[PDB]
């Protein structure tokens, strides 16, 4: 018996746990690790003819593009349902969150005043004009950020907060988090927004002896309340090894399978926050309650309306 992975866990660093569920359970797990969106194409592409039975994604808005998609069939695990909280799963119970991570604010206490420094909103204070630097819109990471923002505070607010937080920009737009991270230890920027586990990973020395120096001269700060994302995995609409899928899923979604997931890259296991020493001390956080399916729902507004105010 044998399951077949594409996995948008673009990290390199994920192969150990399916070895562990091989060896406990016998069945083989053949894996391929690549883009997200590359995986989705070519199943839409082959349909019927994939050879796809799990597929596991990052990120709310990437899991919402397969599930518009129709990638996913519906399942019924017993484990499933009563292990995974409701707010990172599907109402309709086609994927499961697996892995979280928190979008948060890091800053250079050497530039920016980082005592007026709490949550989003207070980055639009005039005093940090010219001070705050960001990825571009393409990343799902910041699409996510806004929808959580049209959920809880309706699209008119969330525009001026927007149009805000893009006046304080004064620098081009960045192609990715951990080239943010490096600018801001560096202090070309003053603030940044990025995933918590790439700060983890540098400090760690997972990019070598400099990105390591740059990353110990930043503040991180975690908004109270958080912005939690996920990634998770779901069963291939058309999977030929269906069984061996839930059960490898099941497995991911336990707590020894999220562990170990979510210890290599950094991210906190699903139920509970991680044990890891540097994740640790970023200190304690609270989910703001936004559902993993709201942030899914609003990711085109968030689009729309960050084209609108200037968010290249
Ligand atoms: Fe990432």
């Amino acid at each position: 018996k044998e399951v077949k992975v594409y996995s948008g866990r673009h990290y390199n660093t994920d192969k150990e746990v399916y070895q562990k569920f091989q060896e406990q359970t016998g069945i083989k797990v053949r894996y391929i690790e690549t883009d997200g969106k590359a995986i989705i194409e070519r199943l839409k592409r082959e349909g019927k003819n994939s050879q796809a039975d799990l597929v596991i994604l990052v990120d709310a808005a990437i899991i919402e593009n397969a599930s518009k998609a129709n990638l996913f069939q519906k399942i019924n695990s017993n484990f499933l349902e009563n292990s995974v909280p409701n707010n990172l799963r599907d109402p309709r119970n086609k994927w499961f969150g697996l892995t979280r991570r928190l979008r948060v604010i890091i800053s250079n206490p050497d530039i920016v005043d980082i005592t007026k420094i709490k949550n989003f909103e207070d980055l639009t204070n005039p005093s940090f004009k010219g001070k705050v630097c960001l990825r571009n819109r393409k990343s799902p990471y910041n699409q996510s950020l806004v929808s959580n923002q049209i959920a809880k505070k309706g699209v008119g607010q969330t525009k001026i907060w927007l149009k805000g937080l893009i006046s304080n920009v004064s620098t081009p737009y960045f192609s990715g988090d951990s080239s943010l991270i490096r600018a801001v230890g560096l202090g070309t920027c003053g603030i940044g927004i990025v995933n918590h586990y790439y700060v983890a990973r540098m400090l760690d020395g997972v990019k070598g002896p400099r990105d390591a120096s740059l990353a110990e001269k930043i503040k991180l700060i975690i908004p109270n309340p958080a912005h939690v994302n996920i990634t998770a995995g779901g069963v291939y609409k058309y999977a030929e090894n269906k069984t061996e899928a839930i059960k490898l899923l099941e497995y991911l979604a336990s707590s020894e399978g999220s562990q170990g997931l979510a210890n290599k890259t950094y991210e906190h296991p699903l139920k509970e926050s991680s044990q890891n020493r540097i994740v640790s001390k970023f200190g304690d956080f609270t989910p703001d309650n936004v559902t993993i399916k709201e942030l899914g729902k609003f990711n085109s507004k968030a689009i729309e309306i960050m084209k609108e105010v200037g968010w290249n």
